[PDB]
């Protein structure tokens, strides 16, 4: 399967699902009335899981019945294999979600009806982001879970296509950015109120060189320099300060901030760290 | 003013004002009451021109009342300035919205507001995107208006530090990609959740160079090169035609696509 689909899974499908009687009626009476927004720790999340397979077959036969358009992820999926004339035999859908029960049923279910339609694919889940703290390792798993993947993927020898429709806009910000640094061919979008997905301006990018030196060089000396060795080896730590690539660790060190070490693995491979 | 922030404006704002009466009732009155939504061709959008000014003072009036939580643009925009601690005699607000008179009233409502609290600004206005046709005019009417403005303040020496919290995905993962290959310093973003600025991973990027010199290649002969010529260059069209870079235009022969032509001619010259 040379063409993949990288897409993010939210809820919107729960939550668009209500429209239909039987499924408000079922999701109602199981108390999961705001099922979609439920964080990653309120108990109602245990509802879901209690009654995965029964909401899987609603929220399936729901989509089934209505199609494609009550899943964002699915219209924009279904409508750029469409506008690039992928086929099934060629086509891998790597969807990921976050690891909370009411992502994961939008998640299967979502993987199932692909699946149904002759569409192989795969639901990574991800750390939930539900605080400034938990934002930093929810990127960093994000590259552990996605941009990764994307790396194997294109050291297989295939082509992979970004959907950018779903997933919060920071996320898929940085997705698109990492995605395209991994070698991602192209990042699609679907507007709400169109029926043709348009292709994102998807230009081949690498780290500056000048920049990617640099970043390299604190690997050499304990991911740490002081001014005076930065300026010796050319390294403007007050400007990649501003950048937000090391922070000042001291009265006189800085130290690489840990994100840029995630990223750099794309170019010195994801176990650089480890030799 | 060393330091730039970038943010486009949204009219969720407009949306938000419908939260005092003053406002709704005057809204109703003046039949504009999905104004947030307008599409740029609907008859109503008019009724916003003919009464720009006192729906100015409405909503500057509602949002000094309110602050600045009735605007995403000015929550992120104020809380990444507290927490860089960037002082109002070093900033630059450069605000960008489409040419539509609700995005406007919104742009010129948070651009007046900033200007109260001692912070110049700009609004720069930018075509709609109405449909697959317009959305390549559209992008490339956002390198020309904000992409380039990027370029300009980072060879005046100015830090550029860009709001990705207002604007629709693929407008704002534009202004990110494109506006880190201008050599913008920063990407940010304000959940509405847990209310507090973060650093998205922003790293200065470029165009991959063996691929830089193959496109600026297609730019000495005209934009437009045939098979035997590229294969005979050694440019792999195929593989600009899979990445939508060239388009195979003419029988045997592929163009340059018209952004890729005013992102090179933005960021690495002016010419042909």
């Amino acid at each position: 399967m040379n063409k993949v689909h990288v897409s993010a899974v939210g809820t919107a499908l729960l939550k668009n699902s209500l429209s239909a009687d039987n499924v408000k009626k079922e999701v109602e009476d199981l108390g999961l009335k705001d099922w979609d927004r439920l964080k990653f720790d309120d108990d109602r999340q245990n509802k879901i899981r209690d009654n995965f397979t029964t909401l899987k077959d609603l929220l399936l036969n729901f989509l089934k019945s209505k199609g494609k358009e009550a899943s964002a992820e699915l219209d924009s999926l279904l409508s750029a294999i469409e506008k690039l004339q992928h086929k099934k035999e060629e086509l891998y859908v790597f969807l990921y979600t976050t690891n909370t029960w009411n992502s994961k049923l939008a998640g299967e279910v979502i993987k199932n009806y692909l699946e149904e339609e002759g569409i192989k694919s795969e639901l990574a889940t991800v750390k939930s982001i539900s605080s400034e703290e938990t934002f930093h390792e929810g990127i960093e798993d994000l590259f552990d879970k996605v941009i990764y993947k994307i790396l194997k993927f294109k050291e297989e020898g295939k082509e992979v296509y970004i959907n950018a429709t779903a997933g919060l806009k920071p996320e898929t910000t940085f997705l698109t950015l990492a995605g395209l640094l991994a070698g991602a061919d192209l990042v699609y979008y679907k507007y709400q109120e169109f029926n043709d997905v348009v292709f994102l301006p998807s230009p081949p990018i690498t780290i500056s060189p000048r920049y990617l030196e640099w970043l390299i060089e604190f690997a050499n000396y304990g991911y740490t320099l002081s001014e005076k060795k930065a300026e010796e080896l050319g390294i403007p730590v007050r400007l990649l300060e501003v950048r937000n690539l090391v922070e000042r660790k001291g009265e006189d060190a800085y130290r690489l901030k840990d994100w840029v070490r995630k990223m750099l693995g794309i170019y010195l491979g994801s176990e650089f760290e480890l030799e």
